[PDB]
């Protein structure tokens, strides 16, 4: 009753903003602690999430205007009951469909607890199931955020509506995302892809690390996907995937066009670096009217290789372009210790790649 | 005896995980913090650095999966006491020779007190005696750390052992460090160089600034040296 | 803890003189008190005994310029314990040859437990 009385001053200063705790927050690694997110980010303050493991019975819900900080990666961290079932991102914004403005997430590791579903399983259906997800949303920082054991993506930035929408190419989806910053965040053990934009654009993506997906689809380090454009990509890492960095669309979708990297170094991927627009590659399809405009520079390729047999054992590559339009590759470097791990084709470029200029390599 | 007990409540609620204060630190530039340093370490918990100049009559090893983080540079700050002898760097991890895993060290200053030796002098052999030696580790991210008057480097990144190997041309010495992070660090006055890697792979340096060495020979900013490959530097400065 | 912090400033007060509480007794029916009166008694204050029934496995011995009050008969209660052999009064004077000075004993209840006999 005393350290009650003394514990009611201290939270009354709020030195960090609120605590989760003051909200009733045990973070013992057990108990449910989903009300007190839920209360202490619906009160308007400033969130602090300090150290211990805050278990979690269902997604929690970001309103517009949030700010949610935590005492740092595998300190403060955010995790899925056991007995969560399936449906929910672990942490997404609150308007699904179109979308939130002002989130500022900073300094905290989401654990997706996936193996609570068993091996070899990966979202529900469109953008379900990721760590963090965010959708229709304007002006979001996403800072020093560890996201592990993710059934879906690490991240996903998308438009608005759970599904990824299908409009064919040459079209723009409502509700994009818009003012976006990834920084210094870590995604691993993930379904699909690590880090992964679609349908948005003015996006940054800075020393992030992108790494080891359990499964062994089309699964990438960072996925600039359908519909996204405006995108730079600058110092990331990403390691034992099957893409580095990928830069597409699906068919049916507008491939990803006007991104810049500005440096990315790829070890033990399978193809570093992978631009491409499925539906576009063939002599006798339309050439894509979205793939254009890629300026990548200073790319460095590591032992790319196929070890893990992702997408029915693919052929290694350090650059693969296809379908694209006006590509530009500055300063490229692929090294390997192990002649057997590539046997094809160290860079190609092909299947309707046009106007593509290599230089520096 | 009130304030103890406040101070107890405070602790409990772990707010930044555990405080070196906790177990006894006192951060006051006088007393031997080195016993709290290492207790605080041995718990378990993410270890916090609040304002003082913690001083240390040993070096600070650090086991695998250490989170340690300071209020800051110039704010929390580590220091070597006057009467520390020779042959260990300020903080290094606990297994020299086939390492560590899982280090996240952010947000103070390490001074080395290489003053404390006379002026002229540099590290006593090997990879000694650097303000922050990294030997065989696997997993380590180097924030906003600030190393000032070192002995010899200001961060080391190497392979396992003390010494540095010399195997040949083209070999690859045993126990790597690898994917190794270093951002927004400051290094300053140092015997040989500001910021170092050796036999070692996967790194970022970014956004690092290393000025000002000590002495006169081979002192560089940024020396990417023996048995290093697959690294990235980038937006940092020298001078 | 806290408690305790509170009853270190209580004490301290002495309003009443100083309590047997103060030197650690019970005054619960069962825990042997005797150690608390010694060290109360031959602390040179004047002792107070609160509410409780304060059990003694041995006589307590006044020495001369003794003040001991309680806070009344049937309230502060003095009470032999089952075990106690036989040979003393409950409470006495200390120099029981050539005797004591200036004692004043107030407002309790001395159960000499003969039953237990
Ligand atoms: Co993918
Ligand atoms: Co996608
Ligand atoms: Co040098
Ligand atoms: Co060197």
């Amino acid at each position: 009753h005393f350290a009650d009385l003394v514990i009611q001053v201290i939270d009354e200063l709020k030195q960090f903003g609120v605590s989760v705790k003051t909200y009733g927050a045990k973070g013992d690694g057990v108990t449910d602690d989903i009300r007190a997110f839920e209360k202490a980010i619906e009160s308007g303050f400033p969130v602090y999430v300090p150290y211990g493991t805050f278990m979690v019975s269902r997604g929690i819900k970001l309103p517009s205007n949030t700010v949610l900080t935590g005492a740092g990666k595998r300190n403060a961290v955010i995790r899925f009951m056991d007995s969560v079932g399936r449906g929910e991102s672990l942490m997404y914004n609150e308007n699904v469909t179109t979308g939130n403005e002002n989130i500022f997430l900073s300094s905290f590791t989401l654990d997706g607890n996936n193996k609570r579903l068993g091996q070899g399983i990966s979202g529900i259906g469109g953008s379900r199931e990721s760590n963090l997800s965010i959708r229709a949303c304007h002006n979001v920082y996403i800072r020093d955020i560890e996201a592990v054991d993710c059934t879906l993506h690490g991240i996903d930035i998308t438009c608005g509506g759970l599904d990824y929408p299908y409009l064919g190419d040459g079209t723009t989806a409502p509700n994009p995302s818009e003012n976006i910053w990834i920084e210094n965040c870590e995604a691993t053990g993930f379904g699909d892809d690590g880090i992964t934009t679609h349908h948005s654009q003015y996006i940054n993506i800075l020393n992030c690390y992108s790494h080891d997906p359990r499964l062994t689809a089309n699964c990438n380090g960072f996925e600039i996907d359908d519909g996204s454009r405006h995108v730079v990509l600058s110092n990331n890492r990403s390691k034992g995937c099957y893409g580095g960095i990928e830069i597409k669309a699906h068919g049916d979708a507008p491939a990803a066009y006007n991104i810049s990297i500005n440096g990315h170094m790829s070890v033990e991927d399978v193809r570093s670096y992978n631009f491409r627009h499925i539906g576009h590659h063939a002599a006798t399809a339309p050439q894509s009217v979205s793939a254009k405009n890629i300026v990548a520079s200073n790319l460095v390729s590591i032992r790319p290789n196929n070890k893990r047999g992702f997408q029915d054992n693919a052929t290694p590559r350090v650059l693969a372009v296809s379908a694209y339009y006006g590509v530009v590759i500055n300063g490229l470097t692929g090294y390997t210790d192990d002649p057997n791990l590539l046997t094809e084709t160290v860079v190609s470029v092909q299947f309707r790649a046009r106007n593509c200029s290599l230089n520096g390599v």
